């Protein structure tokens, strides 16, 4: 049933909503298993339209890089949730990683890079990077 453009406005906002999220951060990283949250994109539609009415099954993708943020992403999760673990990932390393959102087949671009190290195989790491509150010097 191929008619042909299909309300494009719509798509438009799409590649300009999908396309506002925010980097997804990392958080509990263990060996190779990390904690990867993430927020879902702003709508700047400016309240034209009911508040109960966007998708929040924007499909997020897990891009990551183990060599660098210039050179190539690999997927290792796809989804709709905002929260997700990360998995065959690869211990005492560092690398880059960046969520894309997608909706009615329209893939906009993807947040900033969020570099994060991962522990070793063995229990290395002493403690997490978790902060306490501020601290005077």
């Amino acid at each position: 049933g191929s008619s042909g453009s299909s309300g494009d406005e719509e798509t438009k906002a799409f590649e300009a909503l999908l396309s506002n999220i925010v980097k997804p951060v990392a958080s509990d990283i263990q060996a190779r298993t990390v904690v990867l949250t993430w927020s879902p994109p702003s709508s700047l539609i400016n309240g034209e339209t009911d508040e109960s009415s966007v998708p929040e099954l924007y499909g997020y993708e897990v891009l990551i890089s183990s060599t660098g943020k210039d050179g190539k992403y690999k997927s290792v999760y796809v989804g709709e949730e905002t929260n997700i673990t990360l998995n065959d990932l690869k211990p005492a390393m560092d690398y880059h990683a960046k969520v894309q959102a997608e909706y009615n087949s329209i893939k906009g671009t993807p947040s900033e890079a969020e570099i994060f190290t991962t522990l070793s195989c063995e229990p290395d790491i002493p403690n997490p990077p978790r902060i306490s509150g501020p601290s005077s010097g």
